[PDB]
């Protein structure tokens, strides 16, 4: 597969439906070695079993809002890997309250402060600790987006003020790093059914709009993000660098539908 | 590869140089088997010769100006395959006169008129000539377009209202397309010194200046060009439709670089 030899941290895979996982089986599908993350000590023994399915060991507890947590990570994987060929960054996260209604009777700043440090300073954050072990070794970083950083979208809120700062970030983080062998790359994905639409109520409407709408007339899977990501963190992309793919099936460039 | 037994019509490979050249050898490396197109009979035996060396007897002359030609390649294809999973194109056209100096004096009616036939109707006509062979089988098109789309460029000059026009072609004909499972997606390309770039003055300076500003410093090559062709003609990217794609080390999204 086209991801022999590479090694690849994964953030963000907390079941099965999770983003993270399409993503952590299409790269194994490719010939990667795996690592993994999980944010609180409870999902240890879960996520140790879905990362053992995909023949890795190696799992580390990260809290993306702590830098001294987010610094023990690379120091742990260090003593196990040369380097990072890969790093997967799949977390995003406000406040449920600011999830639901108008976006200014939702909106509050410890919402907002909260969601941009874990949704988008966790990229610089995340990049800037696993700088010495991917500097020089012609590695790449992906970042999952959503189009409400480019676009107003009911009830999502303040959460696609996070997605544009990401956005920004990916830019800046490409901008940085890639005299020294860096790629930062993010993906725009469609709608998919996972934790993240836990108590979104009407998701399932949002789902039959996009199938209705966009040019292939179907809602995207897991495996297809987790395709796209794989590219991106190939060196079949190695031209590609701070650039958002949208893997939505076509939603997002149709309109009066 | 992810492309075993996929098969794919590339139009525009000349030389190696060629951009579409790349995009072969990519395909090729992961599995498809492969067909080609060239623009007039004097190019024959060298693309002939060049489609031998990947394994293709599968040549067909189109100059993309004639619609009789467009379609006759179809014609002729199917004699050969029952379907067509993948088509490239990678042609772009302008009189060399309007590619030089003020924009506006540059331009002509006629120079505007064959600049938009070859270099933007040319994606929807080969879309509707191979649609019978594409459809219902999860198939896919990859155009080659430029910044010029979407940026004012030096000399570039009417060549970039062609590529705008292209782009939106890409994403009218995804649109279309879709429910038939053929998508349709460009990659902007960085420059590359092609022979494309022949007769157009101080290409090197433009190449300098990329490598200058660029987040990766350095100019694209036609093989990162080529893999990201393979990877939009491949099922690894089905969700991926009506897209452009930036292949030029990020040199879009750069600013002030001073
Ligand atoms: N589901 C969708 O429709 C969709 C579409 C586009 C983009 N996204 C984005 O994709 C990413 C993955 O979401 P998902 O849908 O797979 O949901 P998910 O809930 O499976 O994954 C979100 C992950 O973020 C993690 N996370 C939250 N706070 C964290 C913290 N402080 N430290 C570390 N990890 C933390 C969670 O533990 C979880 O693993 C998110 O950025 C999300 O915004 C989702
Ligand atoms: N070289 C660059 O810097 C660059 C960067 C981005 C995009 N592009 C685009 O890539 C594509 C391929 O160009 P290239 O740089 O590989 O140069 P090239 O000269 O190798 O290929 C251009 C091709 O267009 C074909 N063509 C011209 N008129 C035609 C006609 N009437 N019918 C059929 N074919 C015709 C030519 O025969 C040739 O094969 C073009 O669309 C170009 O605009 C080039
Ligand atoms: C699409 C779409 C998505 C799906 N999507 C594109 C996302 O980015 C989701 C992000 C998210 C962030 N924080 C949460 C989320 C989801 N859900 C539950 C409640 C979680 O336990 C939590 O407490 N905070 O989320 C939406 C939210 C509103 C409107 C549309 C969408
Ligand atoms: C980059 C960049 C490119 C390279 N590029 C991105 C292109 O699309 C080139 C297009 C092209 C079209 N018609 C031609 C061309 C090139 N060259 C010679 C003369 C050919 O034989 C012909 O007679 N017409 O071309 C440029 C032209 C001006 C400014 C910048 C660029």
């Amino acid at each position: 597969g086209f991801l022999q030899g590479k090694k690849i941290l994964i953030t963000g895979m907390i079941s099965e439906r999770s983003i993270a996982y399409g993503i952590a089986k299409a790269c194994r599908e490719q010939g990667a070695e795996l690592a993994f993350t999980y944010v609180v000590d409870k999902l240890e023994e879960r996520v140790r079993k879905m990362a053992a399915e995909l023949d890795s060991e190696l799992v580390f507890r990260c809290d993306v809002a702590s830098d001294d947590e987010i610094n023990q990570v690379f120091a742990d994987l260090g003593k196990h890997w040369d380097g990072l060929d890969g790093l997967v960054h799949s977390i995003g996260f406000a406040p449920k309250e600011a999830l639901s209604g108008d976006f200014l009777d939702s909106i509050s700043r410890e919402a907002f402060n909260t969601a941009h440090e874990i949704s988008a300073y966790s990229l610089p954050a995340l990049a800037k600790a696993a700088r010495p072990m991917m500097r020089g070794r012609n590695s790449a970083i992906v970042a999952l987006s959503y189009l409400g950083a480019v676009r107003a979208i009911p009830n999502y809120n303040v959460m696609g003020m996070a997605k544009a700062s990401l956005e920004a970030g990916i830019r800046f983080t490409a901008a940085c790093l890639g005299k020294e062998g860096i790629r930062c790359n993010g993906i725009s994905a469609g709608p998919i059914k996972t934790l993240a639409a836990s108590g979104i109520a009407d998701f399932g409407k949002l789902l039959g709009h996009v199938a209705a709408h966009n040019p292939l007339r179907r809602n995207v899977t897991i495996e297809e993000v987790g395709n796209t990501a794989a590219f991106l963190l190939s060196d079949l992309s190695s031209g590609i660098t701070g650039e958002i793919t949208y893997v939505d099936g076509g939603y997002s460039i149709n309109a009066l539908s």
